[PDB]
């Protein structure tokens, strides 16, 4: 039908954020909304696997990965379910998120509902990076801020 | 085969705690945990629609109800899917959480992953108090803490 969801972000520092996600039928799903609180530059922006805020973003776990696949930017073939890239925001600290992706969904295997967004530290390298930290993170470092992916009205 | 789920409750006062839900294949939600921060005392405890904490508890909207029916009870048959009655805090206003549901689920149309878990200030009377908002809430009164409920390990 029309699927929408929202996540509130919040960390142990001044990084805060609301997300929106929208997904006509099949379609892909459109996020947006804004981040607050960031260092001048690019932030990886992930689904992580799990909705578990017990000690705060660290017990989210591992980047969203139901294909056992490398870690990659969203437009790689190669790269997790969770995979959305990076955010940027200026020397105001906001960034404006817009992304249109067609592999995480609003239902059904690759449903993100109940999972945790994280926004990071440093840029996230896309997979493209030579260790095997870039395979799985994109060395985008400590995880600012996150929130469990909620349905929404 | 065995689903886990897990919520932490926040609000603007002293409410904490953490809920754990554990769901094999199509049996029994068991809902445990503690919440800490409560007066003595019976306080309403629900699952709401929305995973929206953008309004803190006041965006989760009302008691999740697919099937359209009144407020009630857990025992009771007409009653919210949502509806988990009442958690007791002793003198040092620790609740100590243990129940088990047969309507709430964490898949399929009854599921509650990406709902919100709420903690009222007030007992909930079961649908019983003869005012339409007992048939709406259990006059359970305002919400001092929720969580968004999420997908856990
Ligand atoms: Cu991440
Ligand atoms: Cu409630
Ligand atoms: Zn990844
Ligand atoms: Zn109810």
């Amino acid at each position: 039908m029309e699927m929408k969801a929202v996540c509130v972000l919040k960390g142990q520092g001044p990084v805060e954020g609301t997300i929106h996600f929208v997904q006509k039928g099949s379609g892909p799903v459109v996020v947006s909304g804004t981040i607050t609180g960031l260092t001048k530059g690019e932030h990886g922006f992930h689904v992580h696997q799990f909705g578990d805020n017990t000690q705060g973003c660290t017990s989210a776990g591992p980047h969203f990965n139901p294909l056992s696949k490398k870690h990659g930017g969203p437009k790689d073939q190669e790269r997790h379910v969770g995979d959305l890239g990076n955010v940027t925001a200026g020397k105001d600290g906001v960034a404006i998120v817009s992304i249109e992706d067609s592999l995480i969904a609003l239902s059904g295997d690759y449903s993100i509902i109940g999972r945790t967004l994280v926004v990071h530290e440093k840029r996230d390298d896309l997979g493209k990076g030579d260790n095997e930290e870039s395979t799985q993170t994109g060395n985008a470092g400590s995880r600012l801020a996150c929130g469990v992916i909620g349905i929404a009205q």
